[PDB]
């Protein structure tokens, strides 16, 4: 079963899924000067409520916080997308190394870590399952992090990484004000893409902040304590959990800003 160590790793995904291949699959690299600012975009419209957040959990693969998405108190509207799409779920990507841990690279610079911030489209589609499979179902909003000053506002889910070493642990996790581990300008890039681990389906408007936040080495040393590996198996550290990046084959990559 798949994940990021020599023989379940993102180069032996094309084996297993067929979609791996495919020609709109992300992350990618983003140039900077040859993205085409795109007037008929719109602002992004957040609205993230802190009583939405509700279990963290070890994926595996990464941490999950879980969220609300019962109704509509937390959405993202604006910019690319049209209509509401609802708030799911927030998960981080990271490397071994400080230098080289995000998915999207910006002009050759990869982050240190890469937050990505998960919703569906509940004006379209039923469920998250079902949107999961459309071409317009899923929007998600990337936030690189770089290191600098501690966040404070990663604090929050550092405290709980003792309580959910082993993959399938899961603990409590609420009033989570996510709007404030946001940057403060919300200029971004769009391209249409996939989600970036299996089933690695092409549901995906990609929302790329161009502003990094802040992360210490030591909060970010933090997560790669986390395991791959559940109770009573064998122990591997999750060290590193991002895709590298994948051909562009012909997609645009638009830019809301100039
Ligand atoms: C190591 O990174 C992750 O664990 C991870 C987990 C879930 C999701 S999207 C939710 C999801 C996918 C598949 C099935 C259910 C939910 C993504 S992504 N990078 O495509 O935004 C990445
Ligand atoms: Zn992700």
């Amino acid at each position: 079963s798949w994940g990021y160590r020599e023989h379940n790793g993102p180069i032996h995904w094309k084996e297993f899924f067929p979609i791996a291949d495919g020609d709109q699959q992300s992350p990618i690299e983003i140039k900077t000067k040859e993205v085409k600012y795109d007037s008929s975009l719109r602002p992004l419209s957040i609205k993230y409520d802190p009583s939405s957040a509700k279990i963290i959990s070890n994926s595996g693969h990464s941490f999950n916080v879980d969220f609300d998405d019962t109704e509509n108190k937390s959405v993202l509207r604006g910019g690319p997308l049209t209509g509401s799409y609802r708030l799911r779920q927030v998960h981080l990507h990271w490397g071994s190394a400080d230098d080289h841990g995000s998915e999207h690279i910006v002009d050759g610079v990869s982050y240190a870590a890469e937050l990505h911030v998960v919703h569906w489209n509940s004006d379209k589609y039923p469920s998250f399952v079902e949107a999961a499979h459309e071409p317009d179902g899923l929007a998600v909003l990337g936030v690189f992090l770089q290191i600098g000053e501690p966040n404070s506002q990663l604090q929050k889910i550092t405290d709980t990484l003792d309580s959910i070493k082993e993959k399938g642990k899961q603990t409590r996790f609420t009033n989570f004000d996510l709007l404030s581990l946001l940057p403060p300008s919300w200029d971004y890039w769009t391209y249409p893409g996939s989600l970036t681990v299996p089933p690695l389906l092409e549901s995906v408007t990609w929302i790329v902040l161009k502003q990094p936040i802040n992360i210490s080495s030591q909060q970010l040393a933090k997560f790669r304590s986390l395991l791959c590996t559940a109770e009573g198996e064998a122990a591997a550290f999750l060290v590193s959990n991002h895709r590298p990046p994948q051909p562009l084959k012909g997609r645009k990559v638009r830019a809301s800003f100039h």
